[PDB]
């Protein structure tokens, strides 16, 4: 079905943010399982899953309104040197996709494609939700000091 | 553990080829699905997943030997515009592929490292196996006609 | 149990036709595999074991009659190029089967050996019977055309 | 996928030694149970069905490659006339196909083929076992003596 | 079946490393157990059960290849004293048996014993697990602090 | 708790033995395993794992007494060459670590060390188990002859 | 059956020593639950229960050999005031009573009494084993220090 151009473009951006946090949630996942850190390679690891279907999500619209995803552009990564900073860099890419968002749904409202602006509030509800993780785990760190916060990391919760 | 420099390098060649192969076979599978072609649809997207695994193994080894993964530079993607077309692209992709793993299967073995060797192995014998299901396809579709070949793609195997 | 001498030789020529339909048999299985027709495949694969099956009663025969058994001497194989052509070559080689059994029986008959005439009209039966499925298959590509024939054997039917 | 052509001609004289060993392996399997020596027909069937599917491996390898599996060429199978002297050919033919594949893996390694190698090392540690097997029967027939040995074989392992 | 001798020297090296890491790997288990180290004393017990299925296939293998095991000569255990210097110990017998592991398979190699050099490359991957699970436990002593390491193997993992 | 020093020292020389019992036991199980001898290679497999948890048993007993286990001075293993030579060589082992156990028991015994006394009480019960099995094989050969010996010895009991 | 009147003693004074242990470790429990200490509390009421199942040992002795409990004197709790302290009066008392006990073992042996000695070494084996877990704790203490070994009580093991 044909879709509005400046939709397919705001959708198009969008996953190329997705292809940045899949890439930068899976390198920081494996970089915590080799540090021993078992709990944060399984929740930076299912980010990075959820990211990967939200890139489904954009591929798949964006053909059905006849264009083209971009998956050849990638952005710059910023991995990190240490747990800290590591979770600071993701709460960083997290609150610029949630920006990003707010616009893209905007614009899809003003248009008239509510279909498309509504699968993007999914994924905006599911992005503030790991806001909200990053968010407690980097004052998790301050609150019970780093050593403590390593320690708790070496067993995975359920 | 400390890894020789230079298969830490054809490790992330190596990688690097994966990412590349991941987006365009999961482009490919969800361009065959918009078009109604689902079986061809669900081998792409298995092989994109595989390739997934595959990146991911290489993740680990580079990291377990000291190195640094690169998530950052993607290659160049060759999309396609028709079913024939991107089926050889993928061919010459493996292609590709399969002779750069030659390569490092052959230093990785003059440096002594077995482990990231048959890792490799493995990983050559998934691309194999890919070749293969690339190569048939390919065949039939001269074979039968592209009408009947995509007549055939309609529904999915089991 | 002392045997008849001819009858003994008769078990043995016939089991050397069933050594080179086993073969023959066998590689027309595994070609139509690799070209991706399934359904040939899986039919020709067992009219091999079928073979199989019908060299070890003559083995056992043999071997009781106080026989030797020629596992020696294997005839011509002939393969042919394409799917009709290996097919013809198959249903050639069941022919000429079928006109030494029927020679065989009635000369196990003449002298008595009605067990291992009975024996030979089985296996008799199970020639008919592969006879029957290769010369449908034969008018089948003649009527519907080979390129629908192709199509129809990419999926195996049950 | 096209292979290199002196690797397709060592998978065809390997091939080749297969056909042997499959018609040598059953038709001792067959003598020993009509003598009434079941264990040793139980062990010999199953290492003509082993040979059996090693010949398939190959013929499979072969089409791949995009070579023609030789099962015209039957080379010459030593029977025996005792149980002592039956077990000593199939340990000298499986001795000899071990130094063939020897020779064989080497080569496909120099040429790169590491996924026909490995098949081939597979098929490798099969037969070392087979030969492990040979000579401790071969060992056990001196030590016990022969009618003892003779004696054990009557009813069946597990 | 008569091996090379220097691979059967090899072999018995080999398995004369195993030996002391099976004896090492055991009284450090019971040691941490002893502590009240709980988590210490499973990882290492396992380790010392992995350590006695790598002797017992050296001990075959050399049977089979008609030379006789060594189980007469033990190296020098190293203990340690306390838990940073046991777990140095392991890391560093595991390094050398890595590196006379390495000199082996290419060894085995170089006189087609291709049977000995992947059961040593399998063994070899073994060895690379244990040393990836006590370089980060070493490393997790540092970053955490003994004292809340030490808390952390008082409950056994899952 | 502080154990007394010639206790520890009784627990070490028994140690010791069980050291070189768990070898030796080990490699004539694999030896008997090797020559075809199944029922043989069972039993002392299984003796060879009752010296490894008897073994166990001093090293945690020494650990608690506050002494240090000894796993680093290993006796001569005596092999044998024959059956009944490897047979009566474990016979001549098992009363030599009986007659250091009774000796053992008296003293600890003695200083009131009631809990090592018992157990060591149920290891010579043990010890006077696989006594009375290596006697009665003994005699078993010299009454049935050797050949029915080994002929019993080449499928598994229950 | 009348029994020798100092081993009645003996018997007696031992069940005065389980007395104090029952009301000691009773009380310790419940002190360790009302300070939250979860994991204190249940295994201090196990010991609590042994020792109560222990005194039902030689009420029922001393009734069969004929001799009257005594289980009118008490004799004198030590509680403690914190954790460490409370863990050694613990200590403390069953090392008397350890001791008490080889006395009498001793005796009842000279006398022949060979039941009451058996049953006395096995609740010395029990004891033994209330030492150890006491010892372990107390340096877990030192080396995880106090904060550190508080906070994994609050939980329970298993
Ligand atoms: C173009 C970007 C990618 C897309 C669109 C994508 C999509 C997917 C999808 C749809 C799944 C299945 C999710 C589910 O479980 O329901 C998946 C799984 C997975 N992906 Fe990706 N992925 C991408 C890139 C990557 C990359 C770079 C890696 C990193 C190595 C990766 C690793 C994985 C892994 C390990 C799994 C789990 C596979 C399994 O065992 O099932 N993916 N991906
Ligand atoms: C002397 C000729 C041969 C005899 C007498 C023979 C006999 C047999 C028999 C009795 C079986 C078992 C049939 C059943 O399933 O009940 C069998 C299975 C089989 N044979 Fe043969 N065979 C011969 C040659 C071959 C050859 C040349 C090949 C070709 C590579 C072959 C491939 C197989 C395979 C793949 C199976 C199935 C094995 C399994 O997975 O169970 N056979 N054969
Ligand atoms: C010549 C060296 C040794 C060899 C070849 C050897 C071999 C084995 C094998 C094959 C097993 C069974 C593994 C399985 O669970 O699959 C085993 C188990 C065991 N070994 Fe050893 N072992 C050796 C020395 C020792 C020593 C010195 C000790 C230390 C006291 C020991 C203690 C044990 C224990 C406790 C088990 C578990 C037994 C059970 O409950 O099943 N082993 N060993
Ligand atoms: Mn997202
Ligand atoms: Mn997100
Ligand atoms: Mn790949
Ligand atoms: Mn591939
Ligand atoms: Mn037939
Ligand atoms: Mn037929
Ligand atoms: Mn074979
Ligand atoms: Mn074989
Ligand atoms: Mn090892
Ligand atoms: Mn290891
Ligand atoms: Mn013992
Ligand atoms: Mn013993
Ligand atoms: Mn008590
Ligand atoms: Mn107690």
């Amino acid at each position: 079905m044909k879709g509005d151009t400046k939709v397919i473009n705001y959708l198009n951006k969008l996953l190329g943010n997705e292809l940045v946090a899949i890439n930068q949630y899976f390198l920081h996942a494996r970089m915590f399982k080799n540090w021993g850190l078992k709990r944060l390679n399984d929740v930076e690891y299912h980010e990075s899953i959820d990211e990967m279907k939200h890139a489904d999500r954009y591929i798949e619209r964006i053909l059905f309104l006849e264009g083209l995803p971009n998956l050849q552009d990638l952005g710059k990564l910023n991995i990190g040197e240490d747990v800290e900073e590591m979770l600071r860099s993701d709460l960083a890419l997290e609150l610029d996709g949630a920006k990003n968002l707010r616009e893209a749904i905007g614009y899809a409202d003003s248009v008239h494609d509510y279909v498309s602006r509504d699968m993007m509030i999914e994924i905006l509800r599911d992005e503030e939700g790991h806001i909200d993780w990053l968010e407690t785990e980097l004052d998790l760190i301050q609150k019970m000091g780093l050593q403590n916060y390593l320690q708790a990391q070496i067993r995975e919760e359920g």
